[PDB]
């Protein structure tokens, strides 16, 4: 079971020492983030664990991790470590490989322009108002505040009118057919039992996809696969209603170089954009609330630079949402504290020298950006929230390679605008209208969870009182 | 279990309709090459089935053949179908893919000249003279020869000295161990159980290799690698004493673009150049002693045109095998009749379009090369041994692509003429001192084996009277 324990021995390249079989997961106790920090002030710029049999090489180096991101993105490391049993998921563009994903990325990047992104604002601020109106009926009765979930509930709203244009009040829909599925789509958990026992067993995987187990369940996209087509259908009849949702801006890519988007590869990248948006929006947003909660200074100045923009509480647009720099810092430097992803990882799908270290095929490199938004080397004071780091007079010296909460390179986020600009306007509209302090209830100051997502350990609760 | 089974469907492909879960295998009940010849005359130039899950196309068309197997080799059709579990063996030139094949290749490529071949001749004529020692010892007391055996031995002999210099008469040697070790190199019976099972549950190979459980042997193997580096310490102390064989023009590669041949690589070469020629040779060799005996007229032209050549039992060397023309036409046709191969294969890496027809992306293109040199569209009376098929005047109509008992392309044989240069010395060697006739044992018409390897149902026995 010591059979590839050896590499980073042969290749000079310190670590903590695996054990036969394992690994080094059991190293996992505290979480990626507490052992991605620990492996860095113990061993220095690069160092190297086994997830079971497969080595990963960490680095810290921004000239390294830019070759790694941009440079050599194409012919290299172009794919992210594999895991499965994915199915028919194969097809989702995060999941895909080689050529299969740089013609999905060419597929959907006019998906994601900032002329979509216009188009869909209103859509989205119709919800930010629908938010508001839940978060009174919780402020006028005096009692504490879950922010997940109504941030969660707030995702959900977005998530479902602007991929398919269905539009519900998810809060007080609990059980519409479309609500329940949806929020079944969780994020992965990689250390718990499931996915730890598939890291000891990768050989295994074979085995599940053939019995047509998968991580995506199928309950949920069944329902999707066949919510598709009987809208693929109708959207095809009443076809004076315009719609300016994801699925329509897919259906139309399918009437045009690469061959278009298959109707299961469109179902693919539908549910991988939920997976992407649902629990990630929804998680930022509590944790942005929490800073503002624990700094009233920073909140009150927010508020002021909202209604210096927006007087007697005018409705957010795209032009003004950007307009709003400190808006922009506060999301910025929490972004840096939790930076959800924890890593960016690509697979070396050649033997390469780069930067003068020889790097050799099958290994997973990793960018431990949980880590580097905490290094002493370049950030004064890291654990402290301060946004004042980004400032335009202070932005020169962020190196966009140690700061990497939505990736980096070709393969980098391709919903950040919107998710950044679906998240500014939900903060926009609650902070016209509400201010947000801690209660007795309150973790102050908030400690993170233990498994493998970046997620506090307890909820977030807040007291919230409105602004009239 | 009928999860790919409707791709030829799709692709309007003629075919034999799959089972679930088994495939077409039970059609194998007559091993590969009666499959291949009874779907030819059903369905035509082109049809499908399924080894397992596994989808095969055969083609049968010279020009699509040639777009395979030369023009778009290193960009579509580059490797073999995928078999294991395979251990270290990945590392042997037959079984790598990619650039890692390309990079072996180019390593390989200057051990298989003419020169180097011409300088083994002497080594292999000292065998052929074993060979007759051998021969007579079995002539002179009046008694059925089984030839396999005795071509069995010489193949041995040739093996051991031309690729170690290892000197053994391995007839009368049966426990040296070098003997008894590389006689266990058996060829794969893709037919078997354990074969057949693997192909039913492919998903259980990672299970295997986890476990370096391996279709070559451990015992043999390691015997290899350690008598390899007790070779390669040896000989870098006596190096006075030049050697002509495959480890020494392989330790000389090691000493120069293409990395050099690692220790372990150079192992994987030597033991797939002994699975290659140590059965192909004594069972062609074994083919055409029979073709030989039941042609007595073939048999006396050749003895005949020996004698004309070599004098007075004339040792044969290098310019003189390749000055016999009906020499090489009998040993043509007996492996137009006896293609030991049965197919050539490679698998379909990318979505392709050849020749007007669709190939896509994981299918395993398959040549029927027994088929095609049966096939009355190209041969008059396949049926029958007829040497004069491959005579000058009329070796202008036999396409390249349809006779292809050694493959084509960059990926064909590349011990082709080794192995011609070793047969046609043998041959010469036995019919300068013996003729061959049947016995009432001898089975006449000569049948197939129903298995997995091209070889006769019984063994061929002959009578062999001294030409004295
Ligand atoms: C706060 C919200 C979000 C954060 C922090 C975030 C962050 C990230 C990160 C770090 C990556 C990997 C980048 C890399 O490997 O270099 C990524 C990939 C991706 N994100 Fe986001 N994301 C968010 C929301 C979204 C949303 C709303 C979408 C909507 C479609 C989305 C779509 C994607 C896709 C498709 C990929 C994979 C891109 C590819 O493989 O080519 N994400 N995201
Ligand atoms: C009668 C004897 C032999 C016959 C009929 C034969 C036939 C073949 C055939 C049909 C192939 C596959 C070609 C293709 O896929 O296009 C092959 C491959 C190969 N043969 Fe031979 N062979 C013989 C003996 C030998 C010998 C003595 C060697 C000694 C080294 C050898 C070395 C190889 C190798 C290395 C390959 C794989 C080439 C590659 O994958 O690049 N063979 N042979
Ligand atoms: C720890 N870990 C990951 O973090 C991971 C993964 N596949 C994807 N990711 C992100 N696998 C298999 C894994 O073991
Ligand atoms: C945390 N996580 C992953 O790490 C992941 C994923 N899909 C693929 N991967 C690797 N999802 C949905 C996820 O939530
Ligand atoms: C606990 N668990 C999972 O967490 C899981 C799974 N299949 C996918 N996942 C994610 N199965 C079968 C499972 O038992
Ligand atoms: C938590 N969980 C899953 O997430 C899961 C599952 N089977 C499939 N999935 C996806 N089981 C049994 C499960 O317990
Ligand atoms: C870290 N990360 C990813 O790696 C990712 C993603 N969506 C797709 N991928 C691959 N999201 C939302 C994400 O946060
Ligand atoms: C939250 N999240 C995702 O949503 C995700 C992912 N990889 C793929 N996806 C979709 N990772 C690493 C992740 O942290
Ligand atoms: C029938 N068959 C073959 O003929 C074969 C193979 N791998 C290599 N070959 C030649 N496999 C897996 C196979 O099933
Ligand atoms: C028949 N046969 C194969 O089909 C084969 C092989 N090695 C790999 N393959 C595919 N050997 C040694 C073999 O004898
Ligand atoms: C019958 N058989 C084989 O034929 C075999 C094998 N491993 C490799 N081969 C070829 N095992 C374990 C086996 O039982
Ligand atoms: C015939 N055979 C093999 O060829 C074999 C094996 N184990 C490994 N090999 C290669 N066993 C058990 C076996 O019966
Ligand atoms: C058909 N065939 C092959 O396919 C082969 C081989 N040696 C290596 N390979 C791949 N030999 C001797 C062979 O006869
Ligand atoms: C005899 N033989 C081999 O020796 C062989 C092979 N594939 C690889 N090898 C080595 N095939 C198909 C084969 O028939």
């Amino acid at each position: 079971g010591t059979h590839s324990h050896g590499l980073f021995k042969k290749l000079g390249i310190p670590g903590p020492t695996p054990l036969p079989f394992l690994g080094n997961i059991l190293s996992y106790h505290k979480g990626f983030c507490m052992f991605d920090m620990e492996c860095h002030k113990k061993y220095g710029k690069v160092w190297g664990f086994y997830d079971g049999q497969q080595p990963v090489l960490a680095i810290t180096d921004p000239d390294m991790i830019k070759t790694v991101l941009v440079k050599e993105c194409y012919s290299v490391f172009t794919n992210r470590r594999p895991f499965g049993p994915v199915g028919f998921m194969k097809s989702a563009i995060s999941i895909a490989e080689d050529e299969e994903w740089k013609r999905l990325r060419s597929l959907l990047s006019p998906t994601f322009t900032s002329g979509k992104l216009k188009e869909m604002v209103p859509i989205i601020a119709q919800y930010g108002d629908v938010l508001v109106r839940n978060l009174r009926r919780e402020a006028e009765t005096g009692k504490p505040v879950t922010l997940k979930d109504v941030f969660g509930a707030y995702s959900m709203d977005v998530i479902t009118s602007t991929s398919f244009g269905v539009n519900i009040d998810s809060l007080n829909n609990p059980q519409d057919p479309f609500v329940e599925n949806t929020k079944k789509l969780l994020r992965f958990d990689f250390l718990d039992p499931f996915f730890l026992s598939i890291t000891v067993f990768p050989f295994l995987i074979p085995i599940l996809e053939v019995l047509n187990i998968c991580v995506f369940p199928r309950e949920v996209t069944n329902f999707l696969r066949k919510s598709v087509k009987r809208m693929k259908e109708s959207r095809l009849e009443d076809t004076q209603k315009h719609r300016v949702d994801f699925l329509q801006l897919m259906i139309d890519s399918q009437n045009s170089s690469h061959k278009a988007l298959s109707d299961l590869e469109l179902v693919a990248q539908s549910i991988i954009f939920i997976f992407a948006g649902y629990e990630t929006t929804s998680s930022v947003l509590s944790f942005i609330m929490y800073e503002l909660a624990t700094h009233p200074d920073v909140q009150q100045k927010l508020q002021e630079e909202i209604d210096a923009v927006l007087p007697n509480k005018a409705p957010p647009t795209y032009d003004t949402v950007l307009q709003m720099e400190y808006l922009d810092m506060v999301v910025n430097e929490t972004l840096r504290l939790f930076p959800i992803a924890m890593r960016l990882e690509r697979v070396c799908k050649k033997d390469v020298e780069i930067n003068g270290m020889f790097i050799p095929k099958g290994v997973v490199v990793m960018i431990p950006s949980y880590a580097l938004h905490r290094d002493p080397k370049y950030w004064t004071e890291p654990e402290k929230f301060l946004p004042e780091r980004f400032s335009k007079k202070n932005k020169d010296n962020i190196d966009p390679y140690i700061y990497t909460p939505f990736g980096s390179g070709p393969r980098n986020c391709i919903g950040m605008r919107f998710a950044l600009m679906n998240m500014k306007l939900a903060l926009i509209r609650v902070l016209q209208n509400f201010s947000f302090k801690p209660c007795k209830e309150t973790q102050i100051p908030l400690k993170l969870s233990l498994g493998g997502l970046l997620q506090p350990e307890k909820p977030v609760v807040l007291k919230v009182e409105s602004r009239d």
